[PDB]
């Protein structure tokens, strides 16, 4: 039985079933129809987001994107190991969902795939907890499931004809400099009309952080920091990056550091639109 | 001005700039995480591949290999003359990219280095076309570039501490018997843990052909021909050697002949694992 430590992490099922719908899908362009302030530069974005989809959720997302549209990149922002069991999204969870904190991206991927390969070799996976059970620390009350499939996200993304690109952000935290560099380079290295579907585990903090970064890179020279944050918070699930006191109070320092990073990334973005040509890491060494 | 004939071939710049990233890098071992069929014998391969890198792409490849690991051999599969101008990959292109078709390997190398030596002696190289310009036959719209450096691939491979080994395969075609012999001998003449980075011009047909040959030599006695081809097609760029009708229809005969060769190479590989001890050329004389 698991106990939520990194030595005995828990298998947590995120999808209620393999048919569960997407509940935090949204498109950034819709901000232009709801936000009452500066909407300059919004309505052209080719940008959607969600929480981790079930197997069937990937169908709904692919359909939503087809209706609004070119190349599609699914942007997985999750550092932690995750995948699918019988079409249900699953995560390998240690306290605060930081199983891969401090690891190189290569090691994060290796540890996830060694885990999925291990599950895939079993006829029955034991100890599968729901999110309520994990929160309630009912570690021994998990279900035993006959394995039909064990898959990584790539399996479902590739099936839709989309590309997959992973940015290894720790849950509840700001991206590290390597991952900021990676996101800026990804955007620059692909056509302006590329569609990006951004997702995290819950489709809240990491997803909305990256949405704001996209916005800043295009518009920081024409829209104030406050209005970028506020307009990103204007569409469901109304995630406001200004808020640093959330349901889990012990995470406040990471929400504070995340907003502080966004302050600095805004200045980088603004200066980049005014002539600066280096990377985020280079700018940060000189300016922070 | 060039006209794409062998008498007046074109200088075509393959890298957008000297900083352009690698877009078709992949490692064969990753098949074990994506392919839903027989993955026997895959996850141990020390094998990566790509298209022709820019100067900066060689950095990214060297870093990727270091993270996954011993001796490293860069396997250049390109018969045609190619090199670098100011860190951008360049090719000397006649119709279908067959400038060196029918030449001995020694002559191919001599013609390439006489060409690079010629460019290196100039202060300005004229007529440098992009791939779009060449496709559009805009032979006179090429750019004139001040020469900072002119280098062959060896310059960048040696800089990384890697070995360089060339297999002279014509674009869009199967390897000739001498080059099959050379590849089998190279693999046999180096330790099992040798890392190979295989590349062609586009990182598609020739690269994936050689990947499949590596796979067959190790696993043809335990994996069906169909599953070897299918599993090699399971990772980006999803190059499927079974497909014989591609974007350029006039090349279909060469894609057909390439698949036919792979059928025969599979039987050679299988018999070799069951006792046969001769070379490909010897086997082919007796069995085809
Ligand atoms: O998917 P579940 O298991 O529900 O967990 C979610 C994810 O961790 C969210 O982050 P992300 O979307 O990046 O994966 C997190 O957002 P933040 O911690 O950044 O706020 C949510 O915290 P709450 O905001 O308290 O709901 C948390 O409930
Ligand atoms: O690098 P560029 O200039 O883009 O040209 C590429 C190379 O010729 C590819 O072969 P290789 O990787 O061996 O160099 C070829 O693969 P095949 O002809 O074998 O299929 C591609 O054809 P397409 O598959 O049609 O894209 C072609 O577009």
């Amino acid at each position: 039985v698991c106990d939520s430590t990194i030595e005995n992490p828990c298998i947590v099922q995120d999808s209620k079933t393999q048919f569960s719908p997407v509940i935090r899908y949204r498109e950034v362009a819709s901000i232009a129809d709801v936000y009452g302030g500066n909407i300059t530069g919004i309505n052209k974005f080719h940008l959607s987001g969600s929480e981790q989809p079930s197997e069937k959720g990937w169908e709904a997302i692919a359909e939503s994107i087809s209706r609004k549209m070119k190349k599609v990149i699914v942007l997985d922002l999750r550092q932690e190991s995750h995948g699918y069991l019988n079409g249900r999204a699953i995560t390998l969870v240690s306290v605060y969902n930081w199983i891969n904190l401090g690891k190189s991206n290569s090691q994060s991927t290796l540890d996830q795939e060694n885990w999925l390969t291990g599950l895939r070799s079993r006829k029955i996976v034991n100890g599968v907890l729901t999110v309520p059970q994990y929160v309630a620390k009912q570690y021994s009350q998990g279900k035993s499931m006959v394995v039909s499939t064990v898959k990584n996200e790539e399996y479902y993304v590739y099936k839709k004809g989309f590309d997959y690109y992973r940015i290894f952000i720790s849950d509840h935290r700001a991206p590290l400099d390597s991952e900021v560099d990676a996101l800026v380079a990804l955007i620059k290295n692909n056509p302006e009309d590329t569609w990006y579907h951004v997702h995290s585990r819950g489709g809240k903090g990491r997803t909305t952080t990256v949405f704001a970064m996209f916005d800043m890179l295009k518009n920081a020279d024409k829209v104030s920091f406050e209005e970028i944050i506020a307009r990103q918070a204007s569409i469901p699930p109304f995630y406001n990056l200004m808020v640093t006191n959330r349901e889990i109070p012990e995470l406040t320092p990471y929400y504070e550091q995340r907003l502080q990073f966004l302050i600095h990334f805004y200045e980088f973005a603004r200066q980049s639109l005014m002539g600066y040509s280096g990377t985020w890491s280079e700018w940060k060494k000189l300016n922070i």
